[PDB]
């Protein structure tokens, strides 16, 4: 599917300079996962010590609820081959496959319990970047295998938290397939990605923007800011002053931090107005982004989900961001 969006790229010219470029680009969705296989078949049982320390057996993976915030586990399972077995999903798994799957969290990223019990899951695989904790040791002590993953959530890891999914259900050479491929993926884009890259990095930040209210925020390393941003080739602008978690993107912010783009998911920016409504947030007008209107917009559920698309993302987002 790339045939034309790599003719655009080779085509843009060497005296492209990205500080003019203007206005919103957006990355449409990236779609479905293709899977490695056509017939996966589970080796189970599984015995293992999950993330938090809990000794699970895993010995059904009918029906699978694989859930985070950032989108990553379901479509890693998809990439596996058991995209069938998923039963229901959190908001953040937007991709097409699962559109009519029952969605288990409630106001944004809330777990709800009876949601999830009412699905009868065979294989719960989630961590902590969404909860409440409580709602964990409830499906678990009702009889629902659930193992408690940590990724690392790196560039550099995304082969290895492949192989740790693929290795809950029993599939582990479509893990180190789908792990190979979603590196190899990623280096491609990587050297297309240098190739465009100006000499001087564009300062960057992700704004997370969900409503014309406060939920706007800097988010710092604990989110994986850094890693899109220098995926990208540019400089995190949060890493460089040490957010960890995250930050209010408040006037002060956003004047000390002065990005030259600001990185955003794309149903969050619809969601504070568009360009225009957040042109109105105070601070944002006056940061070289803002007098340039700059927003690099991305899929939600692919932004901060890294895994097997990032190669793909980071090809689409480098010709949005350096490409005229
Ligand atoms: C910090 C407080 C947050 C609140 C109160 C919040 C709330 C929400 C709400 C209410 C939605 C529903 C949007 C819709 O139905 O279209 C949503 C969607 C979403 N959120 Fe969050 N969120 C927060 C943080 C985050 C973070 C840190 C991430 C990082 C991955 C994230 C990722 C997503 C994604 C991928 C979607 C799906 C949007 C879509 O439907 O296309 N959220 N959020």
């Amino acid at each position: 599917s790339n045939g034309d969006l790599i003719e655009e790229i080779q085509a843009s010219s060497t005296s492209t300079d990205p500080r003019t470029f203007t206005g919103l680009s957006i990355v449409e969705d990236i779609g479905d996962v293709v899977p490695v296989t056509d017939n996966a078949s589970p080796a189970l049982p599984v015995s293992l010590t999950d993330a938090d320390g809990n000794d699970v057996v895993v010995e059904d993976v009918s029906r699978i609820l694989p859930l985070d915030l950032y989108g990553t586990y379901s479509k890693t399972i998809a990439g596996l081959g058991l995209v069938d077995n998923i039963v229901g999903r959190t908001v953040s798994s937007t991709e097409p496959a699962l559109a009519d799957t029952e969605v288990v969290t409630t106001g944004g990223h809330t777990l709800n319990a009876e949601a999830i019990l009412n699905l009868h899951p065979t294989l719960v695989i989630i961590d902590h970047s969404i909860g409440p904790r409580e709602v964990i040791d409830q499906i678990r002590a009702a009889g629902v295998a659930t193992v408690i993953m940590s990724p690392q959530r790196s560039i550099a890891s995304i082969g290895d938290d492949i192989r740790d999914i693929a290795s809950v259900v029993g599939l582990p050479e479509e893990g180190e397939k789908l792990a190979e491929r979603s590196v190899a993926e990623v280096e491609e884009a990587s050297t297309v990605v240098d190739e465009l890259t100006p000499e001087d990095p564009l300062k960057m930040v992700f704004l997370a923007a969900r409503g014309t209210g406060g939920v706007f925020f800097i988010l710092g390393d604990a989110y994986g800011g850094r890693d899109l941003i220098e995926g990208l080739g540019g400089v995190d602008m949060a890493a460089e002053k040490g957010i960890m978690d995250l930050a209010p993107a408040n006037a002060e912010a956003l004047a000390e931090l002065n990005p030259d783009v600001f990185v955003m998911m794309s149903e969050g920016l619809v969601s504070t107005g568009g360009i225009d409504g957040l042109m109105e947030r105070p601070g944002i007008a006056q940061t070289t982004a803002g007098q340039n209107q700059r927003v690099l917009a991305l899929p939600d559920g692919q932004s901060l989900a890294f895994g097997a698309q990032t190669g793909e993302l980071l090809l689409r987002a480098s010709r949005e961001l350096y490409v005229q």
